[PDB]
């Protein structure tokens, strides 16, 4: 795991009985928590749903773990790790995602599968009325020799409001427990910004900055 790393991603899934597929490539600085991802919809494009709901399904290795906080993600290599997530929108939609992360010849390989159901046909997501995410904080705590994450996020809406969702994630290392220095309870602050898009969201460029921390309060 080096100062500059590349990544290839592979996504496929169904949102409201709408099948799609994506690929992407990107590079970032794993230790400064920055990363960039250039994505294509290679099937099912253009998508009938806001592309913003797939944003979080595109990289746990690019999180700055300062304060010598034990990095569960960088330690998991070369075996890699997996994550699972159920995202729950306050308006009904539910998006489950299962992901595999492997290192292949100095290159991170992501394999993502998505399944979203019960998204309201008149809501901002299916009407494509969304404008990107606000920054967010995730809280990670050890559980079952792995990590769990909890997060709330706010999706800016067209016309002013926010649509809120809640994230439940599970991170599992493929590396044996004994090799892993497990972290305490900690928090990730991050900001995910859409930097570019074209062709009705069949091309998107994403950037993310992500910094870890304990609580600095007394």
């Amino acid at each position: 795991i080096t100062e500059n790393m590349h990544m290839k991603l592979y996504m496929e899934g169904t949102v409201n009985n709408h099948h799609f597929k994506c690929t992407s490539e990107g590079e970032g600085k794993p230790y400064e928590g920055t990363q960039t991802m250039r994505i294509k919809v290679v099937e099912g494009g253009p998508l009938p749903f806001a592309f913003d709901i797939l944003a979080t399904s595109f990289s746990k290795t690019f999180i700055n773990h300062t304060q010598g906080i034990p990095d569960f993600f960088k330690q998991s290599f070369p075996e890699g790790f997996t994550w699972e997530r159920v995202t729950t929108y306050e308006d009904g939609g539910v998006l489950t995602a299962t992901q595999d992360t492997s290192l292949q010849d100095g290159c991170l390989i992501y394999n993502v599968k998505i399944r979203g159901v019960n998204f309201p046909s008149n809501g901002p997501v299916m009407q494509k009325k969304t404008l990107g995410w606000e920054a967010s904080t995730e809280m990670l705590y050890p559980a079952d020799g792995g990590l769990e994450g909890r997060s709330d996020m706010a999706l800016k809406l067209v016309g002013g409001g926010h649509l809120i969702c809640n994230l439940k994630t599970t991170y599992r290392s493929k590396k044996p427990a004994k090799n892993l220095k497990m972290p305490g309870v900690y928090y990730v602050d991050r900001r995910l910004e859409r930097i570019k898009e074209a062709d009705k969201e069949t091309y998107v460029e994403q950037h993310e900055v992500a910094v870890a921390r304990y609580c600095d309060l007394p």
